């Protein structure tokens, strides 16, 4: 299985692994949408260093945190290795062995009543003109007795989530950021780009007809359509100023994960160039699916209600090459592991039609993707 110091990315676009490490890159990604920002200038330079030093076709991979004022977890590997997503999906339709793991401690940060009161405050605030949507999140901390094998976990992740954007990111503190993301934030392929934001959620059902009825009810739910509209209206505005052309559908489609129905709107467009995967990714992130709307207002509520720092959770994860192509997906349905400690994360968009218990339960089902991976 995959060694923990290797990047792994599984996607219908480009799926690959990396090896070794040429140079790390931790410049904060704030203002990274401007080609004249320190982030972009330093990026170009390192790609230049890489080629001079004889790195062929250098790639920048890893993760950027929710608040891009914080350092990035990005690097250029010594080498990378394509593989076929399809071959990997076929190989994962198997019984997936598991690491025997003992729990020494488990802890919900916060616990149910506290989270419910947080949702109620945020909901009440969204009832005022001051903000329209706040994304609130919570964690499950688990401590084992043994170092966790991130490679065995990845095999389970893939087997349980063969379709999503599956990532395994080595981290500078020795940890691994692992996950099964359903949300494309930015793909760039030549001059064209796309983004498939999600927001609005309904639990899958084992019964075929009930499953379909759950999806249908989601498309008819005013709360979830409102939650989703605030996201797409935001990104449409942002991308208007920046794209030669832009296609956005007028209503969402349905997408599934193993646990959830989601509302999804596909954006496609042509990039003004002098643009790359990261200039556009930093432009968009975070959307109101992960921060809220208006952005700065929502991030203030988040800072005042959440009893923890998100760090990489709710950021983006992916890759950019020196030609400006790349793909960035939202850092959700995911876990940070280091030695015998795991932190799982989930958020949910809060609007005036949000109930405290409903969003505790929605974040619960979101947490279940990684809880399933761990058993
Ligand atoms: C913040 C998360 O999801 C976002 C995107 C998909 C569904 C979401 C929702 O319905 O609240 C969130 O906007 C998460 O999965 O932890
Ligand atoms: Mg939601």
């Amino acid at each position: 299985t995959l060694a923990p110091n290797r990047f792994f990315f599984m996607s219908p676009y480009r799926s690959f692994t990396t090896s070794g490490c040429f140079a790390r890159f931790d410049e904060p990604a704030v203002n990274g949408d401007s080609p004249d920002s320190p982030f972009q200038q330093k990026l170009a330079a390192l790609f230049a260093d890489a080629k001079a030093q004889g790195i062929k076709n250098p790639v920048m991979v890893g993760a950027i945190p929710f608040d891009p004022r914080q350092p990035s977890s990005l690097y250029i590997p010594e080498s990378w290795q394509s593989f076929s997503r399809q071959e990997k999906q076929a190989s994962a339709r198997r019984f997936t062995r598991s690491q025997s793991l003992n729990v020494v401690e488990r802890q919900a940060i916060p616990e149910q009543t506290t989270f419910e009161q947080m949702v109620a405050r945020a909901a009440a605030l969204t009832a005022t003109p001051q903000v329209d949507k706040v994304v609130l999140s919570r964690l499950i901390d688990i401590t084992t007795d043994a170092a966790i094998d991130s490679g065995v976990l990845l095999e389970r992740l893939i087997a349980q989530n063969p379709v999503s954007y599956n990532f395994h990111v080595p981290l500078a503190d020795g940890g691994v950021l692992l996950g099964a993301s359903p949300e494309l934030l930015l793909r760039k392929d030549g001059e064209r780009f796309s983004s498939i934001p999600l927001a609005g959620s309904a639990r899958r059902q084992p019964d075929e007809v009930l499953d379909r009825e759950a999806g249908n009810r989601l498309l008819a739910s005013e709360k979830d359509r409102h939650e989703h509209e605030l996201v797409t209206q935001a990104m449409k505005e942002v991308l208007r100023e920046r794209s030669s052309e832009l296609h956005v559908p007028s209503s969402p489609q349905l997408i599934t994960t193993p646990t959830l129905w989601h509302l999804a709107t596909p954006f496609e467009g042509k990039a003004n160039s002098q643009e790359n995967a990261l200039t556009l990714a930093c432009l968009l992130h975070p959307t109101p699916a992960l921060s809220g709307f208006p952005h700065q207002a929502a991030t203030q509520v988040i800072a005042e209600l959440e009893p923890f720092d998100r760090e990489l959770f709710g950021g983006i994860v992916g890759w950019c090459d020196s030609e400006g192509n790349g793909e960035w997906v939202v850092t959700i349905r995911c876990a940070k592991l280091r030695e015998n400690q795991v932190r799982l994360f989930a958020g949910a968009g809060i609007v005036p039609a949000s109930s405290p218990l409903g969003e505790w339960r929605e974040t619960g089902v979101k947490l279940s993707t990684m809880l399933n991976v761990f058993g």
